[PDB]
């Protein structure tokens, strides 16, 4: 069986959410489902990315930086897709994956799931990793215009991963309230996180009948797309897709240009490995706890018609989009494969001021913030053959993201951004530097004020 086709190409960088989708073409488009949610932490193995930065490596930093992280995430990959789950999302510090089924299996893929996360950690067993988990009801977000998609899971399942994520620790597996309220404890020894009803796992000790692979061969049968049968050691049944137009036309929204350009054979497969300067504009929306996933989904389709419309003025590109604690957060990037410039700070901070005029206007928006950042950064495709995704890695990244979460409701900018900017002292206002989570000195940090007093 030949399957080496663009459509196949492409599906590589989606999850089966989006792949095996047939949903409409109106945007936003909403769904909701029940599942369980796996986040792994793989800081420590990203912040190696200073390192390679070094004259050490010579000036294949980034081909080696690529070459050795994806050894280790196409390893957790491998592990997520045998036990049944799609990778969703990739991001530098993590990749976020899902276990969709029915209500009433929760309680057995759970236990699928705490399997494949302390296979993963055996993996590492001679850096590590962190592991949250969740489990409940999720809702999926897709927004875009007619020539770009994005999607995202959002629901309090995934707000649930994200604090179980960030309170583990090196080789923790930490389950959600609702994920150890819904679990099979028959199985499963854990102990108390102080002043936390979440919990972390230390042993999965089954009953003495107990066969796993029997077990999870069973588990299967819910599982929609598990490959089987004469595909039965394919790791994705998006390896087997065959061509088909109009599936096509809608998966390619999803992807980068540059990336379709590389997938069409019309670029050099190492062309987006590179160590490039860039600038990080990264946005972040903020909805009310109270506010519920039919409202802010046309908030963020309204917010991203502007946001586009911007980034291709100023020729910038949305890298990435998450959602977790009630905000939701565009990554973009400027100086991308190709369109680079000497003015691309003071475009990059026009087009952060822009976005946020337009979205503080937005309806249901409470507060837009959003922190630029200035430097080398990291670009490439992270994950296996089968799953993988362009990700953009480095401090700067950091940065921006920290500076938005930390300067809430206001443009700000780093020392970098601030000095080469096309543009005088008094359109910028200095900040009180604030002591942030895993943050280097930033140098001196700045709120963009913009042209006018006003
Ligand atoms: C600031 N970033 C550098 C780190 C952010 O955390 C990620 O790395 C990250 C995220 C966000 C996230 C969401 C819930 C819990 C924890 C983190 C996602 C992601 C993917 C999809 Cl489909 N939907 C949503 N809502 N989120 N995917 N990844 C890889």
């Amino acid at each position: 069986e030949f399957q080496d086709w663009p459509i196949v190409r492409i599906a590589a960088h989606l999850p089966d959410l989006i792949v095996y989708g047939h949903f409409s073409p109106e945007r936003p488009f909403m769904d909701y489902f029940d599942g369980v949610l796996m986040f792994v932490d793989i800081s420590g193995f990203t912040a190696m990315t200073e390192k390679f930065s070094s004259a050490m490596y010579m000036d294949r930093g980034a081909e080696q930086l690529v070459e050795i992280l994806n050894y280790h995430i196409s390893a957790i990959v491998e592990k997520v897709l045998i036990f049944g789950g799609d990778i969703l999302k990739f991001a530098g510090d993590a990749l976020l994956a899902l276990w969709r089924v029915e209500r009433k299996q929760l309680k057995n893929i759970i236990t699928v799931v705490i399997k494949c996360s302390l296979e993963i950690h055996g993996l590492f067993e001679t850096i590590r990793v962190k592991i949250g988990l969740a489990a409940g009801h999720i809702s999926m977000l897709v927004f875009g215009d007619e020539t770009h998609s994005h999607f995202l899971v959002i629901g309090q399942a995934v707000d649930d991963v994200r604090l179980a994520q960030n309170m583990a620790q090196m080789n923790d597996v930490i389950l959600s309230p609702n994920c150890w309220q819904l679990c099979d404890r028959s199985m499963i020894e854990i102990e108390s996180v102080p002043d936390q009803r979440a919990v972390k796992v230390n042993f999965l000790k089954p009953p003495p009948n107990f066969n796993f692979d029997e077990f999870f061969t069973k588990c299967t049968t819910f599982m929609h797309y598990y490959p089987s049968g004469e595909h039965k050691n394919l790791l994705r049944l998006a390896c087997t897709l065959k061509p088909d137009p109009e599936l096509e036309m809608s998966l390619q929204k999803y992807v980068m240009e540059s990336i379709l350009k590389q997938i069409d054979n019309k670029q050099l497969q190492g062309y987006l490995s590179e160590l490039r300067p860039v600038t990080i504009v990264f946005v972040n929306l903020m909805f009310e706890d109270q506010d519920k996933a039919e409202e802010i989904g046309p908030a963020i389709q309204d917010a991203y018609m502007h946001i586009t419309s911007v980034l291709k003025i100023f020729q910038g590109q949305i890298n990435k989009v998450f959602m977790f604690d009630k905000g939701c957060s565009f990554l973009c990037v400027f100086g991308f494969p190709g369109e680079k410039v000497p003015d691309e700070l003071t475009h990059a901070l026009e087009c952060a001021m822009d976005i946020f005029d337009f979205c503080s206007q937005v309806h249901k928006i409470q507060t837009v913030s959003i922190g630029v950042a200035s430097g080398i950064v990291f670009c490439g495709i992270v994950g296996h053959t089968v799953r993988h995704e362009y990700t953009v890695i480095g401090q700067k990244v950091n940065l921006a993201a920290r500076m938005m979460m930390y300067y809430p409701g206001i443009v700000t900018c780093d020392s970098v951004t601030y000095n080469g900017s096309n543009l005088p002292a008094y359109f910028f206002k200095e900040l009180p530097k604030k002591v942030m989570k895993g943050v280097a000195d930033s140098g001196p940090l700045y709120q963009y004020w913009g042209r006018t007093e006003k």
